[PDB]
């Protein structure tokens, strides 16, 4: 099999214009603020499993590498607020990820804020990439905790730094509660999945570049009107499901060695990674079942609101 | 880009007569009280994102600079109460802000008040500026806590000093609860946003002075009946949204160098900072869409009551 | 402006026959009790911003000054109970006010009582004054806590001294609950605001004495049939509102120096102190409108019951 081929098969990153826009907006949002006046700020929406973490890692790799290699600078962070997050727990994390491992033994929203606001300029933070806000909305109850959003408002008033605050599109409610919290985070973005299935667009070139990035030296197997339609039929929007199917196909192709990912391992790959899909969803690969046009309607505008619309 | 141009592009402060009145009333309220008799006291209302913090910063810059440069005096303060504020938390913040970091570890509304009342005359405080009262009114429940109000009453009764107590216009309910605290703070002010859109008033001269403050040497582009109506069409009252559009528009003129902020960067800058706006609100810049007179009505009298009228 | 003029302008205290009655009754209440038999006791009702604290401070200044100048005697005490008062917290305040810093760190209704009872005769307390009974009644619920009143009964039974217990009139409800506490506090008083507005009464002589106390050398400007009714229209009962208007007027007179407080600064003074007044109230000074006799009806019998009658 060889570790490098499977490694490169898993790490086959190509950039959709949405990702390029987000990377440009991040680079902008970083370059704009001079760590003196009130920062510009930003919020990304996206959905459940599109590539938010991957975009953050891609940004971290190009940005933080050379600065971190020099010494203890770490210009950019990676935060992930816990389940039913409180300002203590957020600030505890903000400290934990930022160099110093101390201030987690016995601190209760007193001196941790002061030392965090004192050390942020000293260490040299130029941006904060917060990843998680799905937790601030409660699971059963329709209530949303504001304490964290207010604490973010206060630390943003105290120390000046751009904040990116990634979170599912139902997390908008978190901002809608507190007036100027909605007001402050003005610049806003959708990282929504692929809409059109027909081809000769973003999906076709994405699969073409992906097939160029795949480990097999016998050219692209995908980018054909017959095959592309079934891949969209399998994975509607979620790039996770698509990349999983491609990965499962690739490892099935290198196993009992083949030249390309031909129409024989896709049926197994599809049957394998069809656990997360609903009962209503149908597998296009399972048998001789012709893909239907009505099934390939674009993903709803309420794509990441399902968890919120449960209650 | 050059940091100085972008710094001066961000920091382009001009004073509307409302701000001048607040600065005059602040100067008055400080000059009146002689730290012996009962103080005159003051409350500023305003709304969510008009210029409350900026008015306080402008006052702090002109007042506190020369005094603070001398030594440990700090004649004026800046306080910001936490979410669901309690007298312990407000007093802890009052002490934490006042130089000395002690009385932070273990104090339970016992000796912190006595030492605060003892040290306030010693350091030489001439006025206090409390910023935030939105927290005292609960999010879900209609209840408003008066513990902080009675502590403010008690500390005002014990030690004599002017207090400015900023807070969004639904914060009035905090005063309306406690009969004395309503009667104590007699001097009252609106820092409400701009009303008229047509021109030849406060908005036109504000934009004209802002254009004179902008970094471009090729004169003013704004303050024209053709253009300035769309700026009011974009941002009804909130100066935040206007200044954000101006900043992004300016940034987009420095990037791929231009002479002035002409009608080409405004469209993308408008599309950029159209996240905080409601779904009902329409973008005038997006396409060839002529602004409608009915949309340019003045902002409602209940401008900062929405959060209260939710519940 | 000068500190002496503004100091004397603020500190312009003249005595109302009601104040003289309270002063006489308090002097009597002190003189009668010999710290051996059961004390005579007293309760003063008043209302919000009439002059209870000023009467207490006047009494403190005339009585305690000579005794305090001699040494550690402090014959008379000042207490102002915390919000949602408990016997431990009242006793803590009663101790920390009277010299001793200790009995503050760790005391839970155990030894503070005995040491208070032991050292009250030693230091030589001839009378006690509690400022507020609003805290015993809850904000939301109509329920009243008896613990503080029962502790007052208990400590009155143990250490026998006069207790004056000032508090806004619906505080009567606190005594209406506990019959024995009601029985003890027999001597009772209204410190009610000014009722008559016609002229040639307590209001005219009060204003004349105030004008004699004002800093301007060239005789009284007020106490005229033209101005008295307008001053009464502005401030119905509340002496706070009246004295605030007089103060603000006096400042607007000494600023851009005039000969006297003319009826050109009263419009600004009235406009400035127009925050705490309800929407139903109409400002007489604002425009050139003749004041209506119907609006100058005397204030109601339940003047300081509104906040209690809300629920
Ligand atoms: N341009 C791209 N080319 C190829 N694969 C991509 C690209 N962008 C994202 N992916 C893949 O899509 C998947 C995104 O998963 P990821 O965990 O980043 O999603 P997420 O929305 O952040 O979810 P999570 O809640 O797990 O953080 C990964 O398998 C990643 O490799
Ligand atoms: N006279 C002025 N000229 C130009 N810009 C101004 C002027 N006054 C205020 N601004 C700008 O308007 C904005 C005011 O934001 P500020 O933080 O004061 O709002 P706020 O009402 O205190 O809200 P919050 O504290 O909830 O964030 C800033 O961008 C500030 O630079
Ligand atoms: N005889 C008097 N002549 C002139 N001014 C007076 C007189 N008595 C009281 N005042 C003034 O009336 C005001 C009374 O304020 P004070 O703090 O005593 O109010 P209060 O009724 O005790 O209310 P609270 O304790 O709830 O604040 C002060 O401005 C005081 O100077």
């Amino acid at each position: 099999t060889r570790e490098a081929r499977i490694s490169r098969a898993k790490r086959a990153f190509v950039s959709t214009p949405s990702v390029r826009k987000i990377l440009s907006y991040m680079d902008r949002c970083r370059d704009l603020s001079d760590l003196e006046s009130e920062p510009t700020c930003m919020m990304v929406y996206g959905a459940s499993g599109v590539g938010k973490t991957t975009v953050i890692k891609k940004y971290l790799n190009q940005n933080r590498r050379e600065s971190e290699a020099g010494g203890d600078i770490i210009p950019v962070l990676h935060i992930e607020l816990p389940d039913n997050a409180k300002p203590v727990d957020a600030a505890r994390e903000l400290l934990v990820e930022m160099g110093d491992p101390l201030a987690l033994y016995e601190t209760d929203l007193a001196r941790l804020t002061k030392r965090l606001t004192e050390l942020i300029p000293a260490v040299g933070v130029k941006l904060i990439i917060i990843d998680e806000f799905q937790h601030l909305v409660e699971e059963r109850s329709n209530r949303v905790l504001t304490q964290v959003g207010n604490w973010l408002k206060m630390i943003l008033n105290k120390t000046k730094c751009p904040i990116v605050i990634f979170g599912m599109p139902y997390s908008k409610v978190v901002l809608q509660a507190n007036s100027q919290l909605h007001g402050r985070f003005s610049i806003q973005v959708e990282l929504r999945p692929f809409s059109y299935n027909g081809g000769r667009g973003v999906f076709k070139t994405f699969l073409e570049y992906l097939d160029k990035a795949l480990p097999f030296e016998k050219q692209a197997g995908l980018a054909n009107e017959s095959l592309q339609k079934k891949l969209y039929a399998f994975s509607q929007g979620n790039m996770r499901s698509l990349r999983n199917l491609i990965y499962q196909a690739s490892i099935e192709a290198i196993d009992n060695q083949h030249e390309t990912i031909t129409e024989e391992d896709f049926v197994f790959a599809s049957k394998l990674t069809s656990g997360d899909k609903p009962n209503s969803w149908k597998n296009p690969f399972e048998e001789g079942v012709e893909v239907t046009e009505d099934m390939l309607r674009p993903p709803p505008k309420d794509i990441g609101w399902e968890d919120y619309l449960r209650h």
